[PDB]
């Protein structure tokens, strides 16, 4: 009931806190999709008094049009410097509004469905993400997806 | 920093053990780290409800010392709902009984191709019918621990 949900919430939030300190990333969050693939930042660990985006609602028109279909088979984003990247203007603008300079975003699956994104943000300088860090983030997303599949 | 790399790995493994024990409602959750001779020590533990702690216990398990955990590198793991119903060596049954174990899951932690340790869940109050997703959850947490351990 509400007990199940409190238990999942605490586990997922602990993973976010865990991974943010271990990876030493400025901000780590979990973005959960609504039915229409709008979504909300529902867990967040941000260091040192920096910009919190917890409970921000986002209508990302890439996810809302694709329903995340491209994110179902190990696909992901890892950008060392969003200034350099050949990003869509509208996506660059979203990232800029939330102070992102470097990002890794991996999908969270509930069964065969895209449930959310697990996203690491640097807020000031570029970051050359390592293969192991991307694998760590993906494998923590698997952990989360198994726990989420129980409610 | 050799001091801070070890400290950050310690904080991460201790956080996983503490919160996974509460999430699965396990009586005792352990990380057993192997020495070069495949003796080992319990180096992280979350225990609740006034159950005996085995943190820092040294174990010379003669199965792991004789096999060097090779079977645990080729898909062996242990998931027993009630050790009273299982076929065990009396030596291994004595180990579990000493520490009040009634139900157990034990999965490998790898560092590259080497068996680094075991992630073990003990039920002490009662037998427990482990669900497929709980065994998968423990295996996948052991994967995440392995990736972190591989960095130092
Ligand atoms: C309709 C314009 C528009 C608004 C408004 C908006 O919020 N986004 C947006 C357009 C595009 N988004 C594109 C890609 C994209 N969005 C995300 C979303 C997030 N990353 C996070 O960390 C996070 C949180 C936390 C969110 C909500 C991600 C990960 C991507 C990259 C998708 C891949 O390209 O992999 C995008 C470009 C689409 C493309 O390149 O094909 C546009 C136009
Ligand atoms: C040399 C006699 C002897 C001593 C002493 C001892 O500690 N064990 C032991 C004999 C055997 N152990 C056997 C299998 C086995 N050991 C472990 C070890 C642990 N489980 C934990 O939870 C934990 C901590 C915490 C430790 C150190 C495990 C997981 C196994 C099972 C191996 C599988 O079957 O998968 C064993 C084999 C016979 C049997 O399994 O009963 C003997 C003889």
């Amino acid at each position: 009931a509400a007990g199940t949900m409190a238990n999942l919430d605490k586990m997922l939030n602990t993973i976010v806190t865990e991974v943010r300190q271990f990876l030493q990333v400025d901000r780590l969050c979990v973005f959960k999709f609504e039915e229409d693939y709008s979504g909300n930042i529902i867990y967040e660990a941000v260091d040192d008094g920096w910009l919190s985006i917890l409970k921000t609602h986002v209508r990302d028109c890439y996810f809302m049009e694709t329903r995340g279909e491209e994110y179902l088979h190990g696909r992901y984003q890892a950008i060392a410097d969003i200034h350099q990247a050949n990003l869509a203007e509208s996506y660059r603008d979203f990232l800029t509004q939330y102070q992102v300079r470097a990002i890794v975003a991996v999908p969270i699956l509930k069964g065969k469905k895209l449930w959310g994104l697990f996203s690491a943000h640097q807020l000031a300088a570029p970051r050359s993400w390592q293969a192991w860090e991307i694998e760590f983030l993906k494998q923590q997303a698997v952990v989360m997806g198994i726990a989420i599949q129980q409610s």
